[PDB]
């Protein structure tokens, strides 16, 4: 089998991208954050504290024949962006662009933090890393991919996410129109759950490439490119105006200035950010100053290839016996 599925950033500066999920029987479609740095398929849901729901899609269980509640079964979450979600548990039906898994955990929640109300374009998250980071307890459940890979043509998924327009997710094959050149395959660890790589260097702008280890995780749940000190503040030298500035929380630059192009190495093969891609816009409404899409990764303890790198290449997540993650230029 095989899926395919459309997905769309939620707003002009591509803070994050949502794909329509069907759930239920009959289908309930939500909108959802596909996660590859998590491990959770959660949904705001008829069981979410109202005050929390601000319009989102809801999940209700008690309208679908399928679903079943996994019975003393919790979830509760953290991310590193500091937000957070909990709440219960059900087996029901999910689909995602014609590939169907019969009885997927979906976590219902019932407490969100407040940036998920806030953003009432997501609707919930499907976690696409490995099934370790899985959360519900007392028993971990697994991801969608991973229930559906044993029946997939190919076991695999693949993001090529769009630049201030659509993109797509697919389940199962590796559609070879929707990138140019070859795809250059590396090394994957899963000993944290993610999808953990290490890139073999970097280039800013037209500048000499340098080849370093830069071990990070593919996480298309996250907005931006968070790297080495060094390796950011040799990117923003070469803006004009551009600093660090501790009260916005990064790198900030003058809105009127053209970005140069970030080059991260995979293998031999190099992928190519466009300037363009690294301007998240002014850092509060009317401002001049503009939040940059490259920022340090030294409070994190990992480097995280983001959207903003994704972005710019077909990622294959190949879920094989070993692992391996693909890129492509496109
Ligand atoms: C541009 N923007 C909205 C931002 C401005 C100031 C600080 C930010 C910190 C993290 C993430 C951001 N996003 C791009 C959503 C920030
Ligand atoms: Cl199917
Ligand atoms: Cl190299």
């Amino acid at each position: 089998s095989t899926g395919s599925a459309t997905t769309t950033p939620i707003d002009s500066l591509d803070d994050a991208y949502i794909t329509p999920v069907q759930i239920g029987t009959p289908a309930q479609t939500l909108n959802l954050d596909f996660d590859t740095g998590s491990s959770d398929l959660w949904v705001f849901s008829s069981e979410t504290t109202a005050s929390e729901v601000d319009g989102q899609t809801i999940y209700t269980p008690s309208k679908s024949t399928t679903a079943k509640l996994l019975s003393g079964a919790t979830w509760s979450i953290s991310y590193g962006d500091g937000s957070s979600s909990s709440g219960d548990v059900y087996t029901d039906t999910v689909s995602v662009g014609g590939l169907t898994v019969t009885g997927q955990a979906v976590e219902s929640a019932k407490k969100v933090s407040s940036s998920f109300t806030e953003d009432s374009t997501i609707d919930g998250l499907l976690g696409l890393a490995f099934s370790t980071l899985n959360t519900v307890s007392p028993t971990q459940q697994k991801t969608f991919f991973d229930n559906a890979k044993a029946s997939l043509d190919s076991p695999v998924f693949t993001a090529d996410l769009g630049y201030h327009a659509p993109g797509t997710y697919n389940f199962g094959f590796i559609d070879t129109t929707a990138y140019t050149g070859s795809i250059t395959y590396t090394a994957v660890s899963t000993k944290q759950g993610f999808w953990e790589w290490t890139s073999t260097g970097y280039a800013v702008g037209s500048g000499t490439f340098k080849s370093t280890s830069i071990d990070g995780i593919a996480d298309t749940g996250t907005t931006l490119l968070y790297l080495p000190a060094t390796v950011v503040s040799a990117y923003w030298a070469q803006v004009s105006g551009a600093k660090s500035s501790s009260s916005v929380g990064g790198y900030v630059f003058p809105c009127s200035a053209t970005l140069p192009s970030f080059t991260f190495g995979v293998g031999s093969a190099r992928i190519v950010i466009p300037g363009d891609y690294i301007d998240f816009g002014p850092i509060s409404t009317g401002s001049s100053s503009c939040f940059g899409g490259i920022q340090s990764s030294a409070g994190i303890g990992i480097n995280i290839f983001g959207d903003v790198a994704l972005k710019a290449a077909f990622v294959v997540f190949n879920g094989a016996t070993t692992p391996t993650l693909g890129f492509a230029s496109k």
